[PDB]
């Protein structure tokens, strides 16, 4: 058993452990959206390397929040990961929707930590969730708006080549 | 008081003085422009760094003839900054059309300036506008000009893929 | 309208444009509080390049305020900018002054925001005006009262003269 | 005589003439500044280096004057070169009051020619002199009054002590 931990609740070791299963999946998903979008049939290299870049930074993201609970002597436990919520993802609008979705989910889940931890008056906590993963998902979720917006502005009319057009130049 | 100053009217040295006002003033429009360009339901990146930099432009304007005010012996006096005109801005092509109406108003200036000091026989003056401010807007508004002409041929037909297309092939 | 905007209250918002405005200002009067320096009657270039750098540093703070009001959803709303408090500054003493009562109002706006996002459970607005701004308005602050002190020891006797030391060997 | 000559007057050719002779006796005098502040008496070699300095862009004013007088078809007529008004200068701050007076002058002959060259219609005289001579004539005169500035609030209590500072911390 530990020798370290301190001003560590329970609460708190239990949402890391969730909030680590929740990267992972977003990770899961991210591979999910990259290789549809490697198929012959659909082949927009531009969207596949976006959503595997993706499921780096959200992996990337776990093994953070893994190191961190070991740091403060928590225990990690890891759950089944359930498969991405669709098997085909449509258009890249369809996919940039969804991807927004996601990451305001895991945002939505880091904010619910770091008031938990303000109720359990963790510091280190709030700090750490602020500086490696708040301002990330917060930039993140700007830069998809972003390309949701040009997205949309594309395929108002001639859908297939405002999709091209997007991969294109703002893609790669 | 100044121990320098020498043929250089109060009537020259006041509408330096409103000319340092309309710079500034110029430059908080294309910050609120830039600005614009960058929300999330916009996202025209291009097109948010052309007016950030046009920004840059109009403040180095005023501080060049503040710096001249001083050489001469006048005396720098700041009035209200009166916010833009819009929060708003519309389409590339609105904007830009706000844009080039503001740069003839500062030409104008520029030329009721120059006016007033051939009347007052300060060639010193017509020089300073001349060289660092007259070619500079001649030069602005063509480049104005040629993007406004540029946009107008896009977005005849399918205007969300022109205004991308513009801000993607000409503004980066 | 925004399709990122999360846990980002109408409050907050409102709040940042009032601070973007306070930080223009201040750039304002610091813009004024250089120029005055430069006259030919007051000449002390080392307190003129000190107050246009700290002009310089309250823009980019407003345009940091700008981008992570863009990057919450929020929306960029700019007023009158308030010309600045003085027309001439008076001493290197009195200037300097005048400088820490605008930082500590600086200051306190950022606290009073802060509250605010506490109030509103708000934990990256916290993040972002704790690493970019209140550590930096206190470093600043500290330096200003550095600068009065020796100011004040200077100017007890022989004041002309400790103001052009003053300059000379702590200003550059 | 000459074949190029084009739409230069004999009262240009002359006013160029009495120029020539006019930045030749401020050189003259610079001369006579610069070595009074070398006397072993008097040892403020800041002092003398700013005069002597002066002297040769005096010289470099005459020289790019006849150049000018030959390119346009004039001759040049050089006259008896009047001593300098003082045999000892006083002060650093009697000498820069002394400068500024004859730099003064020498603007006011320059705002004389330009006129002239007005009522003429040559205007590349009027550029000749803008470029080459004006403008140096601003920035010159700012320099010194910004040095009057600094040399009276030193010598208000104190004399030698300030006039040392000046010298040790500004001229060099
Ligand atoms: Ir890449
Ligand atoms: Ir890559
Ligand atoms: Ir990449
Ligand atoms: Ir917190
Ligand atoms: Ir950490
Ligand atoms: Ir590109
Ligand atoms: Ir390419
Ligand atoms: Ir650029
Ligand atoms: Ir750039
Ligand atoms: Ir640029
Ligand atoms: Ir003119
Ligand atoms: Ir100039
Ligand atoms: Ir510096
Ligand atoms: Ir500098
Ligand atoms: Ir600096
Ligand atoms: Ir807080
Ligand atoms: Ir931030
Ligand atoms: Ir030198
Ligand atoms: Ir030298
Ligand atoms: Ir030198
Ligand atoms: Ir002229
Ligand atoms: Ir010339
Ligand atoms: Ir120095
Ligand atoms: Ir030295
Ligand atoms: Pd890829
Ligand atoms: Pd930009
Ligand atoms: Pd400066
Ligand atoms: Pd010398």
């Amino acid at each position: 058993s530990s020798q370290i931990r301190q001003n560590y609740s329970t609460e708190v070791e239990a949402a890391v452990n969730r909030l680590v299963n929740l990267y992972l999946r977003a990770s899961y998903t991210y591979l999910s959206l990259g290789f549809y979008f490697d198929r012959d049939d659909v082949a927009l290299e531009g969207v596949c390397h976006f959503f595997r870049e993706l499921a780096e930074e959200k992996r990337e993201g776990a093994e953070r929040l893994l190191k961190m609970q070991n740091q403060r002597g928590g225990r990690a436990l890891f759950q089944d990961l359930q498969k991405p919520s669709q098997d085909e993802w449509g258009t890249t609008l369809d996919a940039m929707k969804a991807a927004i979705v996601l990451e305001k989910s895991l945002n939505q889940a880091l904010l619910d930590l770091h008031a938990l931890g303000s109720a359990q008056a963790d510091p280190h906590l709030c700090d750490f969730l602020e500086s490696h993963f708040l301002d990330e998902e917060v930039k993140l979720i700007k830069k998809m708006g972003d390309h949701l917006t040009n997205i949309q502005r594309l395929v108002g009319s001639q859908a297939g080549l405002g999709e091209y057009l997007f991969e294109r130049l703002t893609l790669k």
